[PDB]
DNA sequence: CAACACTTAATCCAAA
DNA sequence: GTTTGGATTAAGTGTT
């Protein structure tokens, strides 16, 4: 395994803001939020996939 | 169709 | 001695 990651509030700030416009960004977003916050391509689409899922839940 | 790309639902797993 | 979410895995779908 690799270590698991934790994030500065800018950071998160940048995800949960993206997230408020697209629940679904495409790729040439997801590079930039890396570049934005310095964090892997991999990880920006996971902390989405995440996110998505946790509200799907609160819907029911 | 070949050849990759991406989502979804469920789960593992460690830090809080 | 519970709660939160990040990472992983095995099902799907979608794009080109």
């Amino acid at each position: 395994k690799r270590p698991r990651t934790i994030l500065t509030t800018q950071q998160r700030r940048a995800f949960k803001a993206s997230f408020e416009v697209s629940s679904k960004p495409c790729r040439k977003v997801r590079e930039t939020l890396a570049a934005e916050t310095g964090l892997s391509v991999r990880v920006v689409q996971v902390w989405f996939q995440n996110q998505r899922a946790k509200m799907k839940k609160l819907a029911r």
